[PDB]
C-alpha cells in the first residue's frame, strides 16, 4: 500500500497551512494545494501523527499529537520565512484551523465541513473501524485476514479527547477574530451540518461569509464541486490584506 507523504508547495510570498481530516492525509488537500500553487500561493500540508500508517497506530494516538503536528506545520511555513499565512482545513481539520487562529497570528481561517457538534464515541470509534477495514481492503487482504485482525482491534480512549476538542472549539469560537470562509457541503452524511452555522454565526471576524456546496458530501475537495470550491477560496484569500 502507498502511503501519502505530507507536502510543501512552493508559489508565491503568500502561504496556506492545509490541514486534513481524522482518518484523513495529505491527500485530501493535495489537489487544493496544487490550485493554489498555480494561482500564486505557497501551501504546506503537515499529517497527523497515527494518519497515513496501519490503522493500528492511528487507535495509539490522540488531539494532542495532532494539535502538534498543526503548530508543527505553521512553524515549518515560519521557518521558511512565511511570515503571512492563512490556515484551510477539511473536517477536524477545519476544527484545527479554528483552533489555530486563536492561539497564532493567521491572515484567514477557511474550515471546510468542520463539525462542532459532538457525536457518540461508539459513533466516532464505529468510522475508525470502517477506515481500518478499508485499509485493509486495499492491502488485499481476505475477508478471513480482515475479520481476524479486527477482532483484535484495540479501543481508542483518545476519541473522548477528540470529544472535549469539539466542545472547546465550539464553546471558544468568539475568540476566532481573523476573516473567516465557513465552507459547508449541503449532502454531508458524516457531520451535523448546522456546525456551518455554529462556526459561522460564533466567530467575532466582522469579515466572514457562508458558502454552502448544493451538490457535494462530506469530503468536499474530492467531490465535483471541487472546482468551484478553488475558485471561492481563490477570490477570498485574493481580498484579503496581504503585505503584497
Amino acid at each position: 500500500i502507498t502511503l501519502p507523504k505530507p507536502f510543501f508547495f512552493e508559489g508565491g510570498n503568500r502561504a496556506v497551512l492545509l490541514l486534513h481530516g481524522f482518518t484523513g492525509s495529505s491527500a485530501d488537500v493535495r489537489m487544493l494545494g496544487r490550485y493554489l500553487q498555480k494561482h500564486g500561493y505557497t501551501s504546506l500540508a503537515p499529517q497527523y501523527k497515527g494518519h497515513a500508517a496501519p490503522p493500528e497506530e492511528l487507535t495509539k494516538t490522540g488531539p494532542a499529537d495532532w494539535w502538534q503536528d498543526v503548530l508543527d506545520g505553521y512553524e515549518e511555513l515560519k521557518a521558511k520565512g512565511y511570515d503571512e499565512i492563512a490556515v484551510c482545513g477539511l473536517s477536524l481539520g477545519g476544527v484545527m484551523s479554528l483552533r489555530l487562529s486563536m492561539h497564532r497570528p493567521v491572515k484567514a481561517v477557511i474550515p471546510m465541513c468542520a463539525p462542532a457538534y459532538i457525536k457518540s464515541e461508539d459513533v466516532m470509534y464505529a468510522g475508525v473501524t470502517e477506515y481500518a477495514r478499508e485499509f485493509k481492503k486495499r492491502e488485499g487482504k481476505s475477508v478471513d485476514e480482515i475479520e481476524q485482525e479486527m477482532a483484535v482491534f484495540e479501543p481508542m480512549p483518545t476519541l473522548k479527547d477528540l470529544q472535549a476538542l469539539l466542545k472547546e472549539t465550539r464553546d471558544s469560537l468568539e475568540d476566532v477574530y481573523a476573516p473567516t470562509l465557513v465552507v459547508q457541503a449541503r449532502n454531508d452524511h458524516m457531520i451535523n451540518t448546522d456546525s456551518a452555522n455554529i462556526i459561522h454565526d460564533g466567530v467575532s471576524a466582522l469579515q466572514k461569509e457562508l458558502i454552502w456546496y448544493e451538490n457535494s458530501g462530506h469530503v468536499i475537495t474530492l467531490d465535483k464541486e471541487k472546482e468551484t470550491l478553488h475558485q471561492d477560496i481563490h477570490e477570498f484569500l485574493d481580498g484579503l490584506n496581504w503585505s503584497h
